[PDB]
């Protein structure tokens, strides 16, 4: 009747929306482009993710009951079963379209299949549930796009024994945005943890640590922009995290330890540098007139005032292997103080973050059990504002690197299994592999390649760096500007950049001093020789599996934070999951045409079934092209040899029919136009009434 999406009465653009629209409104939300699975969030609790639907795809297969449990899974998740491994499942699309949902799909789905029963198995089932009003309280914040919007990549990890139950898991966090601690639009906010705290503890515990429930009043906050949210209620959602923060484990002794870090930072927020009027004319030295707010870190960071200003204010360098003699130096100008500040506020939360969520884990993590690891991906989804920025670049960055992985597994790792199980293929015309925009900047003479040299040259400003893409590059393809491509529409001070589809315009604001965040050991050193066992605790007894070599700017090391994701990620059986959001208005039983086609548009993913398969017109899977004409062709009965594809090749060799008219391959068969499957049935029609 209707098996699934791949077979329409019709393959074509128009049919295709048709359908996809006749699919929407008939209860048919997932929908399959080729073996893998394209959802959509409810943004609610939906009853089909209980018991009921789970035991009704059980033991049985894709073509036998709707979307659901693609064939694949049950032919691939069940594949590696037999071969004894593990596996991990990947998912992207737009922000706050489920880095949840799809993941919580998995579970629901992976559940029950583990033959039920385990109490230390149905636990984690349990707390995973009380998860949703805890996971939004510390990895998440609020974008004018999404309001569950993660500001961190995530790959959790569930770990099994050695029968198939779970037992727990752990989780890695990466490079993460570097600015949102200090600027941002107003309107956005940068971490909870943050504000969960002012409105959180006693005036009176407030004033002695010389603070106010009032983001305005200091200058680090002051700076951001922006202070208090429409759509969020901080102070009543306190009482409520309160709640949540005692269900893991973290009892007001605890709190009051942890709102000591923040304070520490927003001690640090509230020193800036009174530009000492010492120089006469150019350089400038450092110096600060409010002493109260200067002592007042020192005074709880538990250092010496004194050799915390001459420390850092100037730098000491020295260090003739024996191992450093410190405090020769001189001043410097104020631009290159704030920014050595800035850094020092910068790796302190990064390193906080890190330490923070795995000590949390310390009362969560399961520690009774051991074993395997099957990995879930979730990451920040697309988005455009206004006006762009360096931001945008890397998310955006980001994207593209996301659109390989997928083609270097659903489309280039899936070729090389064909070669590799003892089939016939044959390398089928695929869309270029587009190496060119990664190689663009990666090895030397690249965009982040060159933009590493022109970061080094102090001198060198975003303009003079914006200028040497204009010139090396503008002939590589995907750039444009004002100069080259005679188009108003791009500002002087701003230019084009081709995407995978769309086009978006950047500034260049920041890029450097905001991507750098360098911070080198004689200011890092008066840190780590500290007694107190929280300020050290930022400073981690060196490199916790991470070691390689140190000194080489923490923007670049983005970089290689991300490369060394996608390493670990190109070694696993991966499984893919799609995302797209519902609507603007939030609305139930609504889909928006032009921007659901869109998303489908810009991505290329009806192009990718073309490549995937081969790319024509109307196409079959051959084990299920063969179990379905056999009548039509003799021998080709119970006593068969097995095999579907070949079978193909003796009813279409006997019959004298050109081999290169059909194009043969692993899956999916070829057969140009679809009025083939007509002349299919037509053969069998007029010949046995």
């Amino acid at each position: 009747g209707v098996p699934d999406f791949v077979l329409l009465n019709q393959i074509t653009e128009n049919a295709f929306i048709e359908n996809l629209t006749m699919r929407h409104k008939s209860d048919n939300i997932y929908t399959y482009i080729g073996d893998v699975v394209i959802s959509t969030n409810p943004f609610k609790n939906l009853n089909i993710y209980k018991e009921s639907d789970i035991k009704a795809y059980n033991g049985r297969y894709k073509y036998e009951m709707p979307p659901h449990m693609y064939a694949l899974a049950n032919d691939a998740y069940r594949s590696m079963r037999q071969s004894q491994e593990n596996q991990c499942v990947i998912i992207s699309g737009e922000s706050g379209a489920g880095k949840t949902e799809a993941s919580k799909k998995i579970m629901q789905f992976l559940t029950f299949v583990s033959s039920n029963q385990s109490p230390n198995g149905e636990r984690i089932s349990k707390m995973l549930l009380d998860s949703n009003p805890l996971l939004e309280a510390f990895g998440n914040a609020k974008t004018l796009r999404n309001d569950n919007s993660s500001r961190f990549g995530k790959y959790m990890e569930m770990q099994f024994n050695a029968v198939g139950s779970p037992i727990g898991g752990k989780i890695t966090n990466y490079l993460l945005e570097k600015s949102r601690v200090v600027g941002r639009t107003q309107g956005e906010r940068s971490f909870h943890i943050f504000y969960q705290m002012l409105k959180g503890l006693s005036q009176s515990k407030l004033d002695e640590l010389g603070l106010t429930p009032n983001a305005p009043a200091y200058e680090y906050l002051k700076k951001s922009g922006c202070f208090d949210v429409s759509t969020i209620d901080d102070s009543g959602e306190f009482k409520i995290i309160v709640k949540a923060m005692e269900t893991l484990g973290l009892k007001e002794s605890d709190q009051n330890s942890i709102w000591r870090i923040l304070a520490a930072i927003l001690h640090i927020g509230n020193i800036t540098f009174a530009e000492a009027a010492e120089q006469r004319t150019g350089t400038t030295t450092v110096k600060v007139s409010d002493t109260k707010s200067l002592a007042a870190a020192a005074s709880c960071l538990k250092t010496d005032q004194q050799s915390l200003s001459i420390a850092l204010c100037y730098r000491s360098i020295s260090t003739g292997v024996g191992k450093r003699c410190e405090v020769i130096s001189v001043p410097m100008d104020c631009n290159q103080a704030a920014y050595s500040r800035d850094a020092l506020a910068k790796a302190l939360y990064e390193r906080l973050f890190n330490w923070l969520v795995s000590k949390i884990n310390t009362i969560i993590n399961c520690t009774t059990e051991k074993g395997p690891v099957i990995g879930i991906l979730d990451i920040y989804g697309f988005e455009v504002f206004q006006n762009n920025s360096f931001e945008q670049l890397n998310i955006n960055f980001c994207n593209e690197k996301l659109q390989q992985l997928f083609i270097e597994l659903t489309l280039k790792s899936e070729q090389e299994e064909y070669v590799r199980e003892g089939i016939e293929w044959k390398n089928i015309e695929y869309f270029n592999n587009k190496p060119i925009c990664e190689l663009i900047e990666k090895k030397p003479i690249g965009l982040i390649s060159l933009l590493d040299e022109a970061c080094l040259i102090a001198k060198s400003t975003d303009q003079t760096f914006l200028d040497s893409i204009c010139k090396q590059f503008e002939k590589n393809p995907h750039l444009q500007s004002y100069v080259v491509s005679k188009d108003r529409s791009i500002g002087d001070t701003c230019f084009r950049l081709k995407h995978y589809a769309g086009d978006v315009t950047y500034d260049v604001r920041g890029f450097l001093d905001k991507n750098k965040d360098t911070l080198f050991g004689d200011l890092i050193s008066s840190m780590q020789s500290s007694s107190d066992p929280l300020v050290q605790g930022l400073f981690p007894p060196t490199r916790p599996e991470d070691s390689k070599k140190r000194p080489e700017t923490a923007g670049s090391q983005f970089r290689n934070a991300m490369n060394a994701l996608i390493t670990t990620l190109l070694a696993c059986s991966p499984h893919y999951v799609r995302c797209i959001k519902s609507n603007d208005n939030k609305q139930a039983g609504v889909i928006d045409e032009d921007r659901v086609r869109h998303q489908v548009r810009y991505l290329g993913l009806l192009e990718n079934v073309r490549v995937r398969r081969a790319g024509f017109a109307g196409r079959i899977e051959y084990t299920r092209f063969y179990n379905r004409y056999k009548m039509l062709c003799k021998k080709t009965w119970p006593s068969f040899n097995g095999t579907a594809k070949q079978a193909t090749e003796l009813i279409l060799q006997q019959h004298n029919i050109d081999k290169e008219e059909i194009r043969m391959g692993k899956t999916k068969v070829f057969i140009r136009n679809p009025t083939t499957l007509f002349y299919f049935e037509e053969k069998r029609e007029l010949e046995m009434p």
